[PDB]
């Protein structure tokens, strides 16, 4: 999942 480096 993107828009989150992490997520």
């Amino acid at each position: 999942c993107r828009x989150t480096p992490v997520c």
